[PDB]
């Protein structure tokens, strides 16, 4: 893509390691990029290392049942979440994180870029490092969960929908009639309740195809720490909700049971500060 690896000097005795990491996790729909960066600071106490959190979850919109033509479930995904994970015994901190706050907009983007001062600052502090930020959540917000120095993590949760000119519609809607019809195709159509499922490309391309993370980790280890190496879970994850189609005696009607399904994906990475590299377990 757009990002390069390799090493480039980007002035005042300052040095900039890139590489790049895939895992691709079948089972569970999911391509992960790791980009990482080692900003190598002659004149700073402590080395930098941004692990860019990239690659594909894939929505996996689909109806997964069917009970005669009077019922049937749907599988969409309500929260694609990445968390990263230094454990205790760690010396490691997580200095930065980027988003920093949540995001409401469809569209989060940010240039990474150093300030000489150990500080990575993102602006949309003087240099650029090799990463700007890009990522998409229609119907979609992105909200930051527990940052500590030990962890970081992004939630991307579904926030409400237009269906069809009925709209909008959240995972808390209800009617006493229909009860919760975002996936609702048609209220009294002639049909089997496999068939009455809003079509996906009617909808949020996390949905129908899915979300691709772009988020950056900022990690600083002190240089005269005995131990040199670290360990890193990281983690991607996606929570689908059941979304159910009963008829009842008269019309169509909607529930949405929260959360019940969540696929999660984990790799571990070994650091090492010294030789500037990362590499899976
Ligand atoms: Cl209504």
């Amino acid at each position: 893509i757009n990002i390069k690896t390799g090493t480039t000097d980007i002035g005042s005795n300052t040095t900039v390691k890139t590489g790049d990491l895939v895992t691709y996790d079948k089972e569970n729909g999911m391509a992960k990029k790791v980009f990482y960066s080692f900003i190598d600071d002659k004149n700073h106490n402590k080395k930098l290392l941004v692990i860019r959190t990239k690659g594909t979850i894939a929505g996996q919109y689909r109806v997964y049942s069917e009970e005669g033509a009077n019922k049937s479930g749907l599988a969409w995904p309500s929260a694609f979440k990445v968390q990263l994970q230094l454990p205790d015994n760690e010396v490691a901190q997580i200095s930065d994180y980027y988003p920093r706050n949540s995001i409401d907009t469809k569209e989060y983007m940010s240039t990474l870029t150093y300030g000489f001062n150990g500080n990575v600052t993102g602006d949309d502090a003087n240099v650029s490092i090799g990463h700007t930020l890009k990522y998409v959540q229609p119907d979609f917000k992105t909200i930051l969960e527990s940052p500590t120095d030990k962890k970081v993590g992004w939630k991307v949760i579904f926030n409400n929908m237009v269906n069809q000119n009925w709209g909008p519609y959240d995972r808390d809607s209800w009617n006493p009639v229909y009860g919760n019809q975002l996936f609702m195709k048609t209220r009294n159509g002639s049909m089997k309740a496999a068939e009455n499922f809003l079509d996906p490309n009617k909808a949020s391309s996390l949905l129908s195809s899915g979300f691709s993370p772009d988020f950056a980790t900022v990690i600083t280890m002190d240089r005269k720490a005995s131990k040199q190496q670290t360990n890193i879970d990281v983690i991607y994850e996606r929570v689908r909700d059941d979304y159910q189609l009963h008829w009842t005696s008269t019309n169509w009607k909607g529930t949405n049971t929260k959360d019940k399904w969540t696929d999660r994906s984990s790799e571990r990475y070994k650091i090492d500060w010294e030789k500037e590299e990362m590499t899976n377990l």
